[PDB]
Parts: C-alpha cells; structure tokens; sequence
C-alpha cells in the first residue's frame, strides 16, 4: 500500500487529468521521468516529451473515463475507457512514484492496436498545432 | 488485498502460463469469462474463444517474462515483456477473479501497436493452421 506522498501524487495526477491543468504537470514529474507510449517502443526521457505529448493524447481521447484501478507499494495501474470518433478503445496508465510523490515512470497502453495507429497520427497533428 | 481463493487462482494462472499447460486453463475460467484481446475491441465471451486464441498468442511470443504487478480487492494487473523475433514489446494482463478463485475477466494489451498488428497476423495463421 503506497504512502501518503504517493497517494497525494495520485490525487494530483487525477486532478491534472480531470481539469486538463497541464501547467501543473512539471511539478508532479521527477526530473528523470521515463515515458513509454502506446505507439513506439523506445522510451522518452525527461519532462519535455511528456509536456508535449500528454496534453495532445488527452485532447484526442473523447468521453475519457477511469475504470478499474490497481496498486503496488509504489505505483498504480489505472484502466480507462474512451473513444476517438466512432473508434472505441480501452487502455491503462501505469504510474510509478518516488517517495516524494513524484512520477518516475509513466507507461500508457491502449487497445485495439488498429485504433492506436489512427490515434497516433492525430496526436502528431495535435502536437504540430499546439497553442500552448 | 484478494482473498485466499483468488491468491490460489493467481498461482495457478502463473503455473499454466509458465508451463503452457493449456489443458488445465478451463478449470480456472468462469463459464462466462470475458476476454478482451489486443487487436479487436469487442470482447469474447465464454471459455472457447479464450482457449483458441490465448495459446496461439503465447506460441508466437518469445522470452515471455512477467515484470511489475499490481492488485485490487478482486484482481491484478501483470505487466510483461516479450519479443517476436527481433521485435520487442511490453504488455499487461488484467485479470479479475470471483470469490471461488475463477477468472471472470481477462484483458490483454500490448505496445507498441505496430508490433501487435504483426503479431495478430501470425496468430491468425496459427489458429487457421490448427483448425
């Protein structure tokens, strides 16, 4: 069962996602955070890639809803449902926190794969079109 | 934290996957088990589809190894690593158990998506071949 700091980090993750409050994302991330995304195998390192990619990914997911959740001593897996137009999907956010309650690892996976292929094209376009 | 029957069910799941002992898997499944696979959205229902698909998938995966794991009152998420030839992937098995220690839901997801597409073509071939 995770400590108070980790639980607080989870609460903040949820708030940032619920409110799309991306300006507060960097303070939640550890400097050395790793990010593994649904469409390419190599991880991204550091806060910058997450600052660029996450808001775009969440911008494409419609009717985003967290579903079943699971915990370890240090982290969580958060299942979710969503759609991109008429393309339905489910996925997980696997999130690891350090003792200070900062995110050290984020892995995102989605299914079915065919929808992830489509979503990743749109995410690329969303990143190119970002206004902040 | 799951109960004793569920913990025992998880142990048997691990054994079956580790040995590829598919003949014992039906005994571990609830009759109305729901299975959500990495390549199409709609879940499958009942033991049959799961017993056709899951063994074929594992026949194509190499060096399958469980990594991080997580739990809820009734289930687990088991992260894994594996490869198909020189194409590496990671994934999760989300597994829910009932109070009898039988699997009611299995969801499998993998990344990256491009590798899953390749995997699904090979799994289809093997299902066909075995049919």
């Amino acid at each position: 069962s995770p400590n108070a700091a980790v639980q607080s980090g989870l609460q903040e993750w949820h708030r940032i996602i619920a409110e799309a409050d991306w300006e507060r994302l960097p303070d939640l991330l550890a400097e050395d955070v790793v990010f593994s995304n649904p469409s390419t195998f190599d991880p991204y390192h550091g806060k910058g890639p997450l600052m660029v990619i996450l808001p775009a990914v969440f911008s494409v997911l419609e009717n985003f809803q967290y579903a079943r959740h699971f915990s370890s001593k240090s982290g969580y897996v958060l299942e979710f449902n969503a759609n991109m137009g008429d393309e339905l999907l489910t996925g997980v956010d696997l999130i690891e926190f350090n003792d200070a309650g900062k995110i050290t690892d984020l892995v995102v996976m989605m299914r079915p794969a065919s929808v992830v292929i489509d979503l990743s094209v749109e995410v690329g376009k969303r990143i190119a079109a970002a206004q902040s």
